[PDB]
């Protein structure tokens, strides 16, 4: 159908949206500390801690497979990667620090593009 396209068109929009928006985001982590997943043959006991890994590496990968159907399930997703640093690392290190400060540096971006996707749609 006719419909099926336009929405397929807004997805696509959508998804062209997010894309920028994680590349600011992830340019707020020059360290790296978040561009792939915690190592399980590094930290065998990680799931023992955090049960919904998250990493920026992963969200790419549901982004270019069109997953995300709105900007609260991206937002899901770039809140786990923060929350759960923050839980597993003690408040004096420098993962939870880098986490804190991608929290804050990410908020800026998050409030214009919550903006952005209400405005186009
Ligand atoms: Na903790």
């Amino acid at each position: 159908s006719m419909e099926q396209v336009a929405m397929e068109l807004r997805l696509t929009e959508l998804t062209r949206l997010l894309r920028s928006v994680l590349d600011q985001l992830q340019d707020k982590d020059p360290a790296r500390i978040f561009a792939q997943p915690v190592s399980l043959k590094e930290v065998p006991d990680y799931l023992d801690h955090i049960k919904h890994p998250m990493d920026f590496a992963t969200m790419r990968k549901r982004l270019e497979a069109q997953g995300y159907k709105n900007l609260h399930e991206f937002e899901e997703d770039f809140d786990l990667i923060i929350d759960n640093c923050m839980k597993y690392n003690a408040r004096d290190t420098v993962f939870y620090r880098a986490a804190v400060r991608l929290r804050d540096q990410g908020g800026v971006v998050l409030r214009q593009a919550r903006r952005e996707v209400d405005s186009i749609g």
